[PDB]
């Protein structure tokens, strides 16, 4: 078909500036990040224009205190390298970086900014600390008995999100003048978010197994109580998860918190109206709501509430603008009666019905929420529909939905891919039907071509596991212990779940797409893969990349890693 | 930053370029050709302005008709690229309607000719080439062939052809259509190059020596060669090194198109015809006038009428992409013995000078880089890279003496001829840095090159390449296997000595494999067995495995896949 098209496409979508929302510095202007291609500056917007306040790219910004004059800027030291330093930015003169020489190079996690102090935690070789810098130089607060972040300070207390041992994660405090550390524990739940109120107690999003909850911690007791707000918005919607919280400088409390793909902002337990997608953080400005914004139909943009104007958000051109048409949530109906949340990206280069991709989602304990997707914006394109289901395993929808892949890898999951599939057919989205995923996504391919064939018309298979046995064998005591539970334990299910043992029910076109040196997707058993496949008469293609590296940035990337999966499928069409 | 949708638009219409190959001339006074066009290869009918699509899903060729013939035939690939053809009847009278020759098995179709009452035709299964003639009575086979061999011509009951019967030698060969068996003619001189049988039956040869090409006339009966006197002295005295086909016209003229430095020329009776700059192919009579196909590096392949040189039939290539080839040269490179390695040198408009060069290296190995259109070096041209072409040892065009030397010594002297053309790119002025790219024969010597010659190049792509002589031998249908044999000498050891994957170890630059997955030439097994020998060997290297594909790419999607990771992979070790 139009491969120049695809590319051109394909670039503009790497290249589109993606921004999020940090703050409100100066007086009165926005803080905003934006990242293009791999490449992150932080900006000024102020009513139309933005000003760049970094002058080469950067890592992140530290989180300022509502209006506070200046920005700290975290850059890697190296190209790549895993340790930052810190400089900072006066708002008033952009581009004018001061290196704060008092913090050696460490791995900075996180860190806000007083404006009189700022208070971050780094890992060094040594330890995970909180810091303080002020006037009389660099302070460490407290060790930390893991990796911890600052969410908030509020005068001298400030708090935190560890994780500290448990397999979840902990509220901290500690105090700006003493130091010190005190922990709570999440219990059967997770904290997921932090901030202080101006009676000097920490509320706290506290997720569960089901519902999560608005808690208030007492920092001088440790006492946990659901926090109830004036509007009982918040309470009815019955998030499952809290994304942020934060106080607004005039005391009331913004949170933005999600369920089933989808997030909402509430203002004392208030609903604000804002576009269908995923929401950042919440500022008031000038008076007024803004949000970033999200959604599998727009890039990160920042948004004014409760209109859904978009203050800042990248350019697409008008028509790869009207290719990337509307994205919805359906409950597909599987076997068990269960019900898969399934996202689906419809084309406005594709009729109804038209060509469709099942798109899965690697992990498998991840989400297909309502989220700019590249992947799935570049097959929309290309004039496909996609459809992304939430297969057992998947996180976003509680506990009990994760674990039921447990034990039962290419089974409960696979029928649920299948029912996604079946579903775009039955409604009459799919004229015809793919199947693409990268990871356990990969794995979820080729699990597809071999235990039902004739469901799709080609498949693409990226960073597969071919053989559970092999790897379990393979693998670093991380890896194993993943593949030990996922599989129960039982050698068999290992074997009989690998798709490498059923290579002779494929009757569709397989590409794949694949690392020559990851250390945890090695090329070996792919080779075997492939050696099986032409040994059995089987078409296939096959793109075997060095240096994958593990998310598309750049359009090098996606070269790589992406475009060979779309002109396959595309070819595949017609 | 590598220019990806740029490279990807310009391979795109290099590629998608019409491109047309002249068949001969059918029914009432129709051209027949086959051509690339709205994407794929297919036959056609021209006549009066326009063409007549004659198949329906693509092709690969059709079978040389004899002049008028109410019937074209279709030779079509049904193994998804592995080149197990069928053949596939067509009248003329009814364009689009096939009926497959059912009688004829899958087999790899060498060549053919149709007289209109049989299909006489060569083919390889897997033990043996032989020489078939099919009726409406059924399938004759009328004799085996010792390797090679390929029809050239028919005149009533006498069938002539060519055979690679040993030592890289072409014979010349005579069947009969009512009795079959099969007489071999050898020259002590050199080799056979293309037949014709005269009115007279004897058949027209031309003969390839050392370092001149000359025609004869062969007497089918009792074996006398002598030299063929012509009526003009042009050809003679055009001293041509190669003859790239001859024929009689059914006037009785005799067409020969003769080469030399990588450019032909047209010659009737003896006498040279005006023809554009380049190469030609076969000419046909057509309404009293020549016509001949016409390509040049930066002509694709046209359909022309002589002396005139103007086309009835050619793709148009963009300005912007005519640019991009700023020019083409033959040079003379020195080689480690002495030996001059003609070399073309395709210059791009889109690189400085010194810059950035590609050592494309051909196949065959008996092929040659002319005067000639190119698409690979094309695109590398559009892509910003130079382009150095050298007819190494064992290519065509320069005589027996140059193309027999390769015999027993594959990854020797041409891997010699191949580094010197290199060196003289770099030495001359003309790259800043060096790349080697081929495929088939052209990809074994980039596998070559890295483990015998490392540091030489920067990176190198490797295209449906040989790997190992030895297991491709074991995978090789009867006609691969012998003609293997001859190039090795029948040596095992040059078979193990000369395979790139016994020496993967010495590989210290980045590679690009790129191999069609149902290659049966070069086939994809032991480019599996690469791959865990470069991996077990902490080497760097891509692959891409080309679905439903072979050799022959018949397909715009086809070459886009096998030629655009090439280009993205040199265009990005630019940038490194
Ligand atoms: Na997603």
């Amino acid at each position: 078909v139009e491969f120049s098209r695809i590319v051109r496409d394909v670039e503009r979508l790497i290249a589109v500036e993606k921004y999020s929302l940090q703050g409100v510095v100066d007086g009165d202007k926005l803080l905003v990040v934006g990242f293009s291609e791999g490449s992150v500056n932080a900006y000024l917007y102020d009513g139309g224009e933005t000003v760049k306040l970094n002058r080469e790219p950067i890592n992140s910004v530290l989180d300022p205190h509502y209006g506070v004059g200046r920005v700290i800027l975290v850059r890697d030291v190296s190209k790549g390298a895993e340790q930052h330093a810190l400089f900072k930015v006066n708002t008033s003169r952009p581009g004018e970086e001061q290196r704060l020489e008092a913090v050696k190079p460490m791995r900075i996690l996180s860190g806000v900014d007083t404006g009189e102090a700022v208070v971050f935690t780094g890992a060094t070789e040594d330890r995970v600390a909180l810091y303080a810098l002020d006037g009389g130089g660099l302070r460490e607060l407290a060790r930390l008995p893991g990796f911890g972040f600052v969410s908030d300070i509020r005068g001298d207390l400030i708090a935190g999100l560890g994780f500290f041992g448990g397999g979840r994660v902990s509220l901290f405090t500690s105090n700006l003048s003493s130091g010190g550390l005190r922990v709570f524990d999440s219990g059967e739940g997770s904290f997921s978010s932090a901030s202080i109120s101006p009676g000097m107690k920490v509320t706290a999003g506290l997720e569960t197994a089901r519902e999560a909850r608005l808690v208030t911690v007492d920092p001088r007791d440790g006492s946990v109580e659901d926090l109830e707000l004036p509007s009982k918005d918040f309470s009815s919607y019955r998030p499952t998860a809290i994304t942020w919280l934060g106080y607004l400088p005039d005391g009331r409390l913004a949170v933005v918190a999600r369920r089933e793909g989808r997030s909402a902002v509430f203002i004392d337990g208030e609903r604000v109206e804002a576009p269908q997608g995923n929401h950042g953080r919440v500022v008031l400005w000038r008076g007024k709501l803004v949000t970033s914004h999200t959604s599998l139909s727009t890039p990160p943009r920042i948004v004014s509430l409760p209109s859904g104007e978009p203050l800042l958000e990248g350019g697409l051109p008008e028509d790869l603008r009207r290719s990337i048409a509307g994205s919805r949530l359906v409950w597909v109906e599987s076997f068990d009666g269960s019900r898969v949340p399934t996202y689906v990206l419809e084309s406005g280069r594709a009729p109804t019905p038209g060509p469709t991709v099942v798109l899965v989602h690697g992990g498998p304990f991840a989400e297909d929420s309502d989220s700019w997707d590249t992947f799935a914006a570049s097959l929309a394109a290309a004039g496909f529909h996609v459809v992304m289901p939430n297969y057992r395993g998947s996180t976003g929808y509680g506990e009990e939905w994760r674990l039921k892949i447990i034990g039962d890898p290419c089974g409960g999951e696979l029928e649920d891919v299948s029912a996604a599939a079946r579903w775009a057919r039955e409604s009459g989205l799919a004229s015809e039907l793919y199947i693409m995923g990268y990871s356990y996504g990969g794995y979820m391919t080729l699990c597809a071509l071999t235990m039902k064939p004739g469901l799709f018309k080609a498949g693409v298979a990226g960073a597969s596991v071919v053989d559970w046995e092999e790897m379990y064998e393979l693998s670093d005591a991380a890896f194993r212990n993943f593949i030990e539970q996922l599989t129960g334990g039982s050698r068999e299910i290992m074997r009989s779940r690998s798709p490498i043992n059923h290579v002779d029910r494929i009757k569709e076109p397989l590409a794949l797409i694949h690392p020559q040196n990851a250390s945890r997707t090695p090329l070996k058993p792919l080779l075997r893969l492939m050696g099986e496949l032409l040994a059995r008469g089987k078409t296939f293609e096959a793109h075997i990349i060095p240096d994958a590296g593990h998310a598309i940035n750049t359009m090098e990337d996606a070269v790589k890693i992406l475009l060979p999966a779309v002109f396959f499928l595309a070819t595949q069409r017609e």
